[PDB]
């Protein structure tokens, strides 16, 4: 309860950490944690040539002040010391090595009170307007004397260490750089009982890496139109709905976070919203769900590939599926021969016979995505027929309107062929997608009529994200937004335990997708023209706990 | 005058006002304004038996206190008067109501629980009463009782007269004004509010209570004469544009009444804010028609049909054409003349020789619109020939199928009605904008999503909202369910360059509470509806706007 230094004098640490080159630590079964991000420097410079968005973030935090909050901080600080009574600046503190690695033309740091820690070096040795100190104790005395907003520790491996050892840091402002480099200095392992994440930013691309910004907080061990809001909330109900079956104690960490801006939260929050406010319902499968109806998610494919990080996911299978679609295939055996089993259960003798498809060969799935994308309208015979120049080739159509009529509002691909639903092994979930083109950029809306949140939505996001990059590249456009519209959104009763676990995981920065740039026609991609870079993830989860 | 009277003592009016029956006019050609809502009382009661949500609200606005904001208010109060006024353990609000008003309440609920009650009169005095209650005699005598009392905020309940005067004399800071959207006979009316003194700053959601709609609004007195994580917020915003892009074509000063309002909770703002987003941040693009648009991609609107019918009130819309279009669609029709011989011109331009010829449909008769929505709803996949052919029992009767699925398998996720038939697209006059709707059922209630590939926000979307909101009602009734939500998903969402000026006007108007839709309850099959089975009640609206202001 009694006041600790770091509160009084508002001491904070700010770092940028990349991932560190290790050989023989097989990228095949790499385990990932908070400590994955820990690279501060190499040979006395930064690990990376120039990540300009961290530079800009860094200057923004370390130079920002609120004059109208200064009086409060002064009272709070004078009242601590049994005392009383140009522009306000922040103080910044750094070690000697750090300072010696910054070029003359940038020191002393503009618009900030610079302070060096150093046993050896001394003040007669500096031309510059800078404070020298030789014990952390001396910084306290100094902050006592100066007029300043906030104090920031800009590091040094060693400086971070001891300010963290002595609990002097009230918050860490940590940039996770999602890229690997050669490093010789490292950020201390953070004690998860002393510091815990309270905030996560949006994910960005700068200079060919993704990255985000998190905040650790130290763990405890007119003002009038505010009544007008209360008045409007007068119809604030009894309590919640699933406050009986689902406990908000089950999401301790999910809820501990103040700012949850990482876009993986457009998925996670929908999950939480169905758990807390789902409608309880039977379904075709019998298993049962909580459902709601009608959501939209948006992913900026210019900044990142939205491969969920709160559990593991592999893409081989869904790319093959995507290429099978494009090829116009309806033969289930093609996929089983590549050890992809996404459609295995929909093409068994027993399954087909439940659909009343008695005269259908095993693994002949009928007029499904592939067939509708390349031959909408044609009469389906069997999966081995030659269907060339039969039906409407929707796919070639929309590649031509994107290239030649980009302002068209009719660039749609539709799998929901009312006349063939009954002949499909089963009716398509991804009803359709619509394209939009502006300024050499392609965005894509995909409407999903039925959305298994636990297990299928994650893959589906990835699936139509990749498909958007493919279309954009064969049309000489850049991808912009994949937009995911969800109709019947539901969580299956057997996913609830895995999903309670998943929503208490904190996201990592997303990876990026690279396609072989040489592929100029939608029909010419192969599995090897696709690479996933910098996929950092939590543990695989078994969405169902029986198997 | 160094701090204002009403400011210091926190004087607030709270009222509820219904509409009033004029005698012999014509109600589908009447003008509306803020004044449309005046009716206070009749024969010394409420004009309405009981409106329960306005009671809940009225008590919570008068009973609600915040102990911890009091210091700042006590401080600035005693400071004004030049004095220093421990008491009733819980702090309480003053309520200030004239005799007529006091005398027309029942004494079972008197005085008003958890409120310092006051009264005005010259017929009564302290002695023939409780010590609890107070009474004054003039206006200026009130200010006096307040400063010599512990109270949070003071609320004029008044009466015609009490409101009438307090408001002459500039002693009201804010009016909490429930607009009750029905009509009743009234003797006693709330006064015309001067606009140069008071302006609306906040408008609530729209609700249904005891078979009427209503919203709560707030007028404000116009000027005449852990902050830990507030920074954390500022640091998360480090990468923002210092500029709106279409601020060179479309200026925020062109939106002064839209941006004035603090809380804009009325459901119509879901449409108006989309328009705003487009005008400020949209993308300059050309299109097929050659007018050019500002466009964006992907939005959701949601409308609670259980609480209101969402017919836009910031401009005038009519519904006969779009209902006859709905009925034409349900019947399977593709003949354009059926609508022209009822003077519905919705599909006229698309059935011209000229237009059909431009679609390369040279062997199609005028007004044969091809295999459009109707045909696909009732005969999806059949061979189209001409608008007079007989299609009984050909194609898939999607409309029939979804009705059976809602009734007999309501938890299906395959209840969809699709009009985008890839095989027939080029045979259609034009391809459908309303790609599909999907249906969802829970606890005896039906909701509908509709996906729209192309959305003309200025002219089309308003009719589209209403059109599928009716349809959702129609399907719900013939499957013995209650409408819940209509959800409208927009794809290519565009504002036509010629509509910019008109929308600027429109976005600067303040919604009225929404009307309601009534269907004849005998109708139990989707084929049996006729025009006469649909009644719009209590449509209050601004004046018509020609969106094209060329003619
Ligand atoms: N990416 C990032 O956010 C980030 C942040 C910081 C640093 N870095 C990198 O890491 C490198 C330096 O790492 P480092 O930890 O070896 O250098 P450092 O911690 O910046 O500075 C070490 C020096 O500061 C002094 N010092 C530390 N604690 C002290 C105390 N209690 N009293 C007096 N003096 C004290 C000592 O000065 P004497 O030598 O004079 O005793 C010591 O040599 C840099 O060149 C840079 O590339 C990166
Ligand atoms: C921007 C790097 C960074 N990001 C974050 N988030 N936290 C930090 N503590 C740091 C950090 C700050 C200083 C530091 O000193 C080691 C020296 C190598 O780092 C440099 C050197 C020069 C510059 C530089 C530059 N390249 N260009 C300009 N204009 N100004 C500056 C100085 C602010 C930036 C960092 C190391 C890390
Ligand atoms: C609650 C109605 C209302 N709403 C709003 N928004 N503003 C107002 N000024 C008023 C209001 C207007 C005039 C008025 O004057 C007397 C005529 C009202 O007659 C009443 C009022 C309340 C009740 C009543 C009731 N029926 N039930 C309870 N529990 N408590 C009460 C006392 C408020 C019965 C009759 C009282 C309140
Ligand atoms: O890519 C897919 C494919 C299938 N499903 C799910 C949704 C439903 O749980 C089930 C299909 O159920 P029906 O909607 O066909 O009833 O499969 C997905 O979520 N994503
Ligand atoms: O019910 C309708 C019908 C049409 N449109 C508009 C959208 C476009 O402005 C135009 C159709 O143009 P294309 O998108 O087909 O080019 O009509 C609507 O908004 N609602």
């Amino acid at each position: 309860m009694m006041e600790q230094v770091c509160d009084v004098f508002d001491i904070y640490a700010i770092c940028a950490c990349c991932k560190v080159e290790s050989k023989n630590e097989g990228k095949k079964n790499e385990v990932f944690n908070n400590y994955t991000f820990r690279g501060l420097g190499n040979k006395g410079v930064l690990p990376w040539k120039c990540i300009s968005l961290d530079m800009k973030y860094f200057r923004a935090v370390t130079t920002y002040v609120n004059e109208s909050k200064y009086e409060k901080l002064k009272y709070k600080r004078c009242k601590y010391l049994n005392k009383e009574t140009k522009k306000l600046q922040n103080v910044v503190v750094m070690g000697r090595t750090n300072w010696e690695s910054i070029p003359k033309k940038f020191k002393p740091l503009s618009n900030r009170i610079n302070v060096i820690l150093s046993r050896t070096l001394k003040k007669e040795d500096f031309d510059e307007d800078v404070y020298i100190i030789n014990k952390v104790e001396d910084l306290i005395v100094l902050l006592g004397k100066l007029n300043y907003y906030k104090c920031f520790i800009l590091g040094g491996s060693v400086v971070y260490q001891e300010f963290l050892e002595k609990k002097l840091i009230k918050k860490i402002y940590f940039t996770r750089i999602n890229s690997t480099y050669e490093c010789d200095v490292f950020f201390p392992e953070i004690n998860e009982n002393e510091y815990q994440i309270i905030s996560v930013s949006d994910v960005y691309t700068s200079n060919n890496t993704t990255l985000d910004f998190i905040i650790y907080k130290k763990t405890n061990n007119d003002d009038e139109e505010e009544d007008d809001f209360v008045y409007f909330n007068f119809n604030k109900e009894k309590e919640e709905k699933n406050k009986n079956s689902i406990h908000p104690n089950d999401f301790q960490i999910y809820n501990s976070l103040k700012y949850k801006y990482h876009p993986e939260y457009q998925y996670l929050n929908i999950i939480y919203d169905i758990m807390m406010n789902g409608n309880k319902q039977s379904d075709r499968t019998g298993v049962g769900v909580l459902s709601k109806f009608g959501y939209i998610m948006k992913f900026d494919l210019s900044q990142y590939f939205p491969l969920l990080t709160t559990k593991k996911l592999f893409l081989r299978g869904i790319i093959e599926e995507l290429l099978w679609f494009i090829r116009g295939e309806t033969n289930g055996n093609t996929l089983l021969n590549k050890n992809v089993r996404i459609w295995e259960a929909n093409g068994t003798r027993e399954f087909l016979d439940n659909r009343k498809l008695f005269h259908r060969e095993v693994n002949d799935l009928g007029p499904i995505y592939g067939f509708q994308w390349r031959h909408f309208g044609a009469e389906y015979t069997n999966m081995y027929d030659n269907y060339e120049n039969k039906g409407v080739d929707q796919l070639k159509n929309i590649i031509n309107l994107i290239k030649n009529d980009p302002t068209s509002r009719r660039i749609l691909l539709c799998a929901w062929n009312v006349k063939d639903l009954d002949q499909m092994a089963l009716p398509p979930c991804h009803i359709l997608c619509q394209f939009y083109v502006f300024d050499g950029k392609l965005s894509c809306i995909m409407y999903q009529r039925s959305c298994d949140l636990g297990l299928g939505v994650p893959f589906n996001i990835a699936s139509y994200s990749i498909f958007t990059h493919m279309i954009a590249q064969v049309c000489n456009l850049q991808p912009a937004q994949f937009i995911h519209v969800l109709g019947n959104a539901h969580v299956y009763n057997n996913h609830i335990d895995s999903l309670k676990i998943q929503l208490n995981r904190i996201p990592y920065p997303f990876p990026t997708l690279k396609l072989n740039p040489d592929i100029k026609n939608i029909e010419d991609f192969t599995i090897s023209d696709f690479t996933i870079q910098n996929y950092v993830h939590h543990e695989k989860i078994s969405m169902d706990m029986a198997a």
